[PDB]
């Protein structure tokens, strides 16, 4: 393990402390007189050394350990026995105290306190803070915090010469906050004061403390915190105090987590028309009503999940259109040449490159959300839009057979063809909605350039969601929708944008395409269905669209991934 | 590689450009009819196709790839025959325009310009920049910069329909600077604006950029600065410009690198005696006079390497006792349980805990060294020093043997042991320096645990040094040395601080040790040369300090290293 290096001498014996767990090694040359020496110690000291051998030769390894916890102090004693050519010389004395200190948390990811750095993965380690969330003790109001245990086993006496300090570095100390439980619960290491002593009795105890963390990651704060503990020599009155022994544990602050369309969910929120309540209806999912300026999320920690807002028992964050989380998406879990993406990827639009007119969302989110590691953000381009979501040109549905899920992007294409089959058809005269016959709209060499322009927009991200999410043309579906370039040729929709739906699980709430009608059946809202439908999906449409879906976060941990 | 994916119909011809380099993608169902297709085209494309099949199903991969840049616009065309059943249906025209756009630099680190990524290593990929370094056109002035070069080869009427722009994310221009060179030389990219129109002609050409980093990394820059080109279609000039082809080289800003004392001494700096001129005069090394407030470090990219000192043809940053660079060294390269560090290691001191009386490093220093990475710092406790400077207590050296150099720590014990033999040999009347006997220090207790109490504090770096240097016993050298504690308990030299010295290469230049006098020659003077020259050190005392030694750089480059 690791550990210190004791000196002895013939001169007087040498008192000293060991540690369970750490290496203590002994010089025994630097005051020997005589050419061999050997040694003999109690019980329960196990002296084992290499080139127990006998020459004087300062490459001689002698290291000790202990077995357990002494009862007294200087229970075990080291005689070192030094003699060489025709004489008989000194014995040098060592009296030393064993003493358990094990300052320990839940480095298994567990919910159980049982390398000294934190590590991802299954087969990693490292315990995991939650940061604090709440806008404006016991139990009552401790099981959202970590717990962090300090064991000791010493000798009744042996606090009278000794003393523990727990401590934060001053340049972590605002970013934690540890409380103390008293077998109350008061504030021991926090944003005010960087180190504290703790009060230990001799003998066999244990406290607990109780840590929460103040701030998610950022582009200022990795998200490790670390907590070490110090045994302090103060056995001397004149000289300062002596570290003796320092042990830590590392914990890393949960990230903050987006759940995708693909997650079951759990209840949707509307604010101050009921085509939304009788879909959750049919949707097996809750409903309550009160705006579209937060996302919900989640943090979770082996002992706790928790749902927590994002805006600018809930938890609250508030980092801070394409600068507005409806231009926040997440693709659903998946795999892009190998690296697993399991908790998605998170989507939010921009420009291809920054000009006087460029918008892009504002850079301390931008920062945020990368902070956040596990769900790698991807750049698509959305600036084209007059408002600029990416929601208004995909979505994502869930599947039942190939990668799970279906990328839905929106296609001027596929609606000249619709209309075009239809023209052919004979019903070239069908009215959508001014209200504009279905061969107007087709002879319209301005419209179609137009549409041709959002094709090359929409079809570039097509090419960057394939790049990112690794999605292959079978996990695409187009669905028909036309746009129109009115505000600084920036586009909108040329009619009820469908792919801006809301995923209810299963059950779509579409906006309702009011279309040319062809057998008492709108043509787009008839095409919708068989794309979607043959996959499982209810489609449903409604006309108009505040509402927030919390969902189900993912089975997955977080910290299993590898970022 | 990367690209785009064309849609031809039976409809009209379609024009498209294809860059040389990217995988040109067809999608030949979406307006098609007829169950057949066949798919001939120019010399200059080469068709490969996989399930050049004959079906229709969307299932099949059909690319293209040019051969070469056209000559013309559409030189190349590709023919979409449709035929099925009992008829001879449409032939889908293409004509397409290949080009040549490398945007391109030094990304194999070797001078000379020839995956998206910036990556470390020997076998890794990456420009490098360094920062500008200047304290208060062409190549009289651009030799210090990176080169970046965009090369093109186009159909001479291109740049009719087509603008390239070079640009910078805007959260990285404050960061970057890109000159145009005109074969003067003009700020085309730049903390003022992060997008820029470039002035291209078709057929063969290339222009020269000259860029420059303005930051070192930092905890708020990694250190990846990326340039990206654009190629913009502007053929309909209602609608908005749409990118055709993006591409870009990542480059890596130079971290500020420290130079240890096992590196030849290149020159040596003193302020308004001159034993120091006499010692570099044996030490092959230059001189020149003008304080220990700055630190001669080195930048150093493929292309040119430059000194840079550092304060609070040379460079300057200022960053900002403990506090100072007094308290900052390098260890030599070393390697730690396999972890190769090849430009050595940071040391710096400060104290084990945090309290009311704890001293350390300013934040923002500690969080810039390891915001540079390649020499990973360590922190030590030397807060138990009145001054608290690290080198006080310890020392770098070159060795011609072992790992090539021996770590020097000061030792109390050292010159105990070497009073003592001294005073057995009857001499315990020596006179050191008021002016006490050798004896007199020897049986004064108070004095006996002050050092006792040091010992603990250097044996404690001793070990820190050894776990995060991976040092042995057989690296380490004890130089005899006395403390005592004055101010605050704090720790103050009893006598000229020896490993307090000048490594100047193989000569070293030690505080005089005015100690006990035996055989007319200062027994502390003498056990040091006992224990530096049989290593090759040539050993001279000099009376009492302000000096500095700019090095030479590592001739590892720190890009090969692996943090």
């Amino acid at each position: 393990a690791q550990g210190t290096l004791i000196r002895v001498t013939p001169e007087q014996p040498t008192h000293a402390v060991c540690v369970l767990g750490t290496l203590t090694q002994l010089d025994i040359c630097s005051s020997a007189p005589c050419t061999s020496f050997s040694i003999n110690a109690s019980p329960g000291v196990v002296v084992d050394i290499a080139h127990s051998t006998w020459p004087l030769d300062p490459g001689v390894e002698v290291t000790l350990t202990m077995k357990a916890a002494s009862g007294s102090t200087g229970d075990q004693k080291v005689q070192i026995s030094y003699y060489g050519p025709k004489t008989p010389p000194v014995k040098a004395l060592l009296y030393l105290t064993a003493v358990e200190i094990s300052l320990c948390a839940d480095i298994t990811r567990t919910g159980k306190v049982k390398q000294r750095t934190w590590t991802w993965g299954p087969c990693g380690q490292g315990a995991i803070l939650l940061v604090n969330c709440d806008r404006d003790l016991d139990s009552e109001d401790l099981q959202d915090m970590s717990l962090m245990t300090l064991s000791t086993k010493t000798p009744k006496d042996f606090f009278t010469n000794h003393t523990l300090v727990l401590h934060v570095a001053r340049s972590e100390m605002d970013k934690v906050r540890v409380f103390q439980a008293t077998r109350k619960c008061s504030v021991v290491l926090g944003p005010k004061w960087p180190s504290h002593y703790l009060m230990v009795p001799g003998g066999k105890h244990n406290m607990d403390f109780y840590v929460e963390a103040l701030a998610f990651p950022d582009t200022d704060f990795p998200g490790l915190i670390t907590l070490t503990i110090s045994l302090l020599d103060t056995s001397n009155l004149e000289l300062p105090e002596a570290v003796v022994f320092q042990d830590s544990v590392v914990f890393r602050v949960a990230p903050w987590i987006m759940t995708p369309n693909t997650q079951p969910p759990q209840e949707v929120y509307a604010c101050s028309l009921k085509s939304v309540t009788t879909l959750a209806m049919k949707a097996k999912c809750k409903l309550t009503i009160c705006q579209d300026e937060m996302e919900i999320g989640y943090i979770q920690a082996p002992h706790k999940t928790l749902p927590v807002v994002f805006d600018s028992d809930f938890g609250y964050v508030t980092r801070g259109g394409l600068d507005s989380f409806g231009n926040l998406e997440v693709s659903p879990p998946v795999t892009v040449r190998g690296k697993e993406y399991p908790l998605g990827r998170i989507l939010f639009g921009d420009s291809c490159y920054p000009s006087n007119d460029s918008r892009q969302m504002h850079q301390a989110l931008q920062d945020f959300l990368s902070a956040q590691q596990v769900q790698a953000p991807v750049k698509l381009y959305s600036d084209w839009l007059s408002v600029g979501h990416v929601d208004e040109f995909l979505s994502f549905v869930p599947a039942p057979d190939r990668k799970g899920f279906r990328l839905l992007l929106a296609s001027p294409r596929s609606c000249y063809k619709l209309f075009q089959e239809q023209q052919n058809e004979g019903h070239g005269e069908a009215l959508l909605f001014k209200q504009q016959k279905i061969k107007n709209i087709l002879s319209n060499k301005t419209l179609r350039e137009h549409n041709s322009f959002v094709e090359r927009c929409i079809d570039w991200n097509r090419e960057l969601l394939k790049r990112e999410l690794g999605l292959a043309e079978s996990d695409i579906i187009d669905i028909p929708q036309l746009f129109k370039l009115k505000e600084f040729s920036k586009a909108e929709a040329f009619f009820p944008n469908m792919v801006n739906m809301l995923v209810l699980g299963k059950h779509l709430g579409i906006p309702k395409p009011f279309g040319p009608v062809i057998n008492g059946r709108c043509c787009l809202e008839e095409k919708v269905c068989s794309l979607l439908e043959p996959l499982g999906l209810q489609c449903t449409f409604i006309n108009d669209c505040g509402t927030n879906v919390r969902r189900k976060p993912f089975s997955f941990k977080w910290w299993n991934m590898v970022p």
